[PDB]
């Protein structure tokens, strides 16, 4: 299954080429913008830039209706990038002119070329003001009625994972592993046949028209490990969206040799007891001899039932 992850404006672009310097293979990233400059200096082998005759080169300047635009009229070169893709991944930071319009038609036509379409989006912060965060909840809005699954980032929720010295491209990093680890963990889901195997048809039963998504992994060892890997897995300080309330979940774990029946069970029970309805889970395992004492959750939760 193809895997594309497209980062529109500002934001997205910058968490696109802060992927790429990280480092990620059988994913194609896609760079989408009005700001020429900033595209310029994408490490994204594929460029797209929106508008060229309406902001002559230049961003939206904080209005989404110019994103909009610019992105309707470069409909056929966003398709062309696009063609060959299973998954889209479309990342964009709300508040801004470019991200807020293009971002939900981007999401659109990724949908309407039959990919299970996945974004993962910022709300800004509190102090970036009122119109700023209106202009991104209608944004947010847009990209819900446009994706399959979105995942929602209020900026504001880095502020509680900082010290007051935790440079801000640290931070940002941060807020990028939300979105690395979901794309790594579906590209390893597809690649690898478990010993309980999911397949892409499982991350679709999951993912499609779906609405708000929580994504997470927690990695553990030694005692209560299974316990720890799963708390972690569900735990979301920078999500919008909390395990409580999911109906379906996508469950993984990952072990050595060392797995057992007794902690899968642990873990599959703090996933039921966290989310506080039955959730109907589609459960994997993997059997991974080189982890040796370590265990990995992963989690991929819906069912919040607000497409
Ligand atoms: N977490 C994060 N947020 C960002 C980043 N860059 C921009 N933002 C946020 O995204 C919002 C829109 O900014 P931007 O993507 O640059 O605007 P655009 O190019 O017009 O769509 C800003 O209001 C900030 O909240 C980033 O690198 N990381
Ligand atoms: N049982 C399997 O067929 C299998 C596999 F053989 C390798 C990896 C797997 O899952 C990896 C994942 N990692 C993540 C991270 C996030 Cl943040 C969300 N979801 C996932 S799913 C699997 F489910």
């Amino acid at each position: 299954a193809t895997l594309k992850v497209i980062g529109v404006g500002g934001g997205g672009n910058n968490a696109v080429n802060r992927m790429i310097d990280h480092g990620m293979n059988n994913v194609e990233f896609i760079a989408i913008n009005t700001d020429g400059q900033a595209l310029n200096l994408s490490k994204a082998e594929s460029k797209i830039q929106i508008g060229e005759k309406l902001t002559r080169g230049l961003g939206a300047g904080a209005n989404p209706e110019i994103g909009k635009k610019a992105a309707e009229e470069s409909r056929e070169q966003i398709e062309d990038a696009i063609q060959g893709a299973d998954m889209v991944f479309v990342t964009s930071g709300m508040g801004g002119g470019t991200g807020t319009g293009a971002a939900p038609v981007v999401a659109k036509i990724a949908k309407e070329m039959g990919a299970l379409t996945v974004g993962v989006v910022t709300r800004p912060f509190s102090f970036e003001g009122r119109k700023r965060q209106t202009q991104a909840a209608a944004g947010v809005e847009a990209m819900k009625a446009a994706v399959d699954t979105l995942i929602v980032i209020p900026n504001d929720r880095l502020l509680d994972i900082v010290d007051k010295s935790t440079p801000m491209m640290e931070a940002f990093k941060e807020a990028d592993n939300v979105l690395r680890q979901g794309v790594q963990g579906i590209s390893d889901l597809i690649a690898v046949s478990g010993e309980v195997n999911l397949d892409f048809a499982d991350v679709k039963t999951i993912m499609s028209n779906q609405g708000s998504a929580l994504m997470g992994i927690g990695v553990s060892s030694g005692e209560n490990r299974a316990v720890e890997a799963a708390k972690k897995a569900i735990s979301s300080p920078l999500l919008e969206t909390s395990i409580v309330g999911a109906q379906g979940v996508l469950m993984n774990i990952t072990g050595g040799e060392s797995l057992s029946l007794f902690e899968a069970q642990e873990a599959a029970d703090i996933v039921q007891d966290a989310a506080d309805e039955d959730v109907n889970m589609i459960f994997g395992t993997v059997i991974n001899p080189e982890l040796q004492d370590e265990i990995v959750v992963t989690v991929i939760a819906t069912g919040f039932d607000d497409k």
